[PDB]
Formats: structure tokens, C-alpha cells, sequence
């Protein structure tokens, strides 16, 4: 794991709430 292409983000649908870490 060198470069980050695709970072890491959560969404909780059941309360409309994401974000990325």
C-alpha cells in the first residue's frame, strides 16, 4: 500500500450519517 487511490469513509443509512477517515 503505497498510494491511496481510494480512501475509507463509512455511511450509516439508518441514521443518514457518513464520513471519511
Amino acid at each position: 500500500g503505497s498510494k491511496k487511490p481510494v480512501p475509507i469513509i463509512y455511511c450509516n443509512r439508518r441514521t443518514g450519517k457518513c464520513q471519511r477517515f
